[PDB]
């Protein structure tokens, strides 16, 4: 058990408010994204937010960004080494991504949804 955030009140009959799944992965700065869009990124890095992360298959969603560590994934379209990426929101919408190792700018971080 690590970073166990409780208070999971399921919306039994989520008719109002609208659809809120969001599941979207294509990291491309100046995109309008959420923990719920990147959620898939997070399901992709197969992780859940941490106070602090560093291992393959993590991320952090806390303040202005959704960070991440690409665990080795065996996808035909995506199979590489680990990367710490900084998905920084202009508040509501992702503005930039930064390679947290070099602190260089992104503008492409592509995942393979699943």
């Amino acid at each position: 058990m690590g970073s166990s955030h409780h208070h999971h009140h399921h919306s039994s009959g989520l008719v109002p408010r609208g659809s809120h799944m969001g599941r979207m992965v294509n990291l491309e700065p100046d995109m309008t994204i959420s923990k719920n869009e990147m959620v898939k990124l997070l399901e992709a890095t197969q992780y859940r937010q941490v106070s602090k992360m560093t291992r393959p298959g993590e991320f952090t969603v806390q303040a202005n960004s959704i960070e991440m560590i690409r665990r080795p994934f065996d996808f035909p379209d995506s199979k590489e080494g680990q990367v710490r990426a900084r998905l920084t929101f202009d508040g509501d919408h992702l503005a930039t991504i930064v390679n947290m190792e070099n602190n260089r700018q992104f503008g492409f971080f592509r995942l393979d949804p699943r």
